[PDB]
């Protein structure tokens, strides 16, 4: 019971904050992970032994792809752990609970190709889950997860507790689907200008969560410009492996894919900042005010990648 995690002075400190960066020392993420939930939660919402048991099993289940990997998992997490500590009073015990373990769990089992590539390809994930395809798997992979002995968190809920807590883990997890974040956030657009937004509503709650696993899915667009540079390759890894599938196929990828046009990189994430990620922040900037240090963060990565193609770097 008396057994708090502490980290390190500056850890303790920049955690905090937005753009705080996880670190390369792999072994520090689960102890950085019970952390944030100790502070976010409480020391109680969880057994130690049981989550410390549900966090390597979740580990285990992420492969060693160079982006959609466990440091996603607990970079993803602690954006949502500081949208939550900033906005306190906003969400339930079982919300913060749910959005962490969500976020945590969000792209278990990825194996760095798209929806697009796995339909192409005719994977059998494709037959069992037509649309939203990996993220219904990722919501599968946390579900035989929690059912593994001694690995329910969450045991100590009520029965309805629990069937809500697992209906805030599926819907956060199938929000991280991209495809339905555009019409999420239109929605959510019309919703705070004619002003018919309400925190009350089960719908817009469910809304709005959605808009906040979109944010802190693309965090890596709100870290100090060498953070999100470098992350930039991980991603572009991924992708051009992707394409490189695509080809293997017989398919021309699309150039942002495809390795050999590598110079249409800099264009690329302009339009991801400008057609996603900055309208993603300006809304979520709406809805919870103090989420605003994402959208200046997204602002000056956009102008970092607009300095990149005039040459300055
Ligand atoms: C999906 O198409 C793209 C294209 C350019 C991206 N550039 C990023 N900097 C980025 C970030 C931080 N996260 C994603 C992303 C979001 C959801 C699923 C998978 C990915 Cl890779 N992306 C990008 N996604
Ligand atoms: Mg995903
Ligand atoms: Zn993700």
């Amino acid at each position: 019971g008396l057994m708090q995690f502490t980290l390190p002075v500056r850890l303790c400190k920049e955690i905090e904050l937005f753009h705080f960066d996880i670190g390369p020392f792999e072994n520090m993420w689960p102890g950085i992970f019970v952390y944030m939930v100790h502070r976010s939660c409480g020391t109680s919402c969880f057994e130690l032994e049981k989550l410390c048991r549900f966090i390597m099993s979740v580990k285990k289940n992420y492969r060693r792809v160079p982006y959609h990997n466990w440091k996603h998992a607990v970079t993803v997490a602690h954006c949502m752990y500081a949208i939550l500590q900033n906005n306190h009073t906003l969400f339930t015990d079982l919300e913060r609970k749910g959005l962490l373990i969500a976020c945590l769990c969000h792209d278990l089992d990825h194996r760095g190709f798209s929806n697009s590539y796995l339909q192409k390809f005719d994977h059998p994930l494709a037959a069992l889950y037509s649309t939203s395809t990996m993220e219904q798997h990722h919501f599968s992979q946390t579900v035989s997860i929690l059912q593994l002995e001694g690995h329910n968190i969450f045991s100590t809920l009520s029965s309805s507790e629990y069937e809500q807590v697992l209906e805030i883990i599926r819907k956060a997890i199938i929000a991280t689907d991209l495809a339905l974040y555009f019409g999420n956030r239109k929605q959510l657009e019309e919703m705070y200008q004619t002003g018919s937004l309400n925190l009350n509503n089960q719908s817009h709650r469910d809304r709005v969560i959605g808009l906040m696993m979109t944010a802190c899915d693309l965090c890596s667009v709100t870290k100090l410009w060498p953070v999100t540079k470098l992350t930039a390759n991980d991603i572009y890894a991924e992708f051009w492996a992707e394409g490189d599938e695509m080809k293997k196929l017989g398919i021309q990828p699309i150039p942002m894919m495809d390795r050999d046009k590598k110079d249409e990189v800099p264009q690329g994430q302009l339009g991801f900042y400008n057609a996603v990620a900055i309208p993603c922040y300006t809304t979520l900037t709406q809805i919870l005010p103090p989420t605003e240090p994402l959208l200046k963060a997204c602002r000056d990565n956009l102008s970092q990648w607009e300095k990149v193609i005039r040459g300055e770097e």
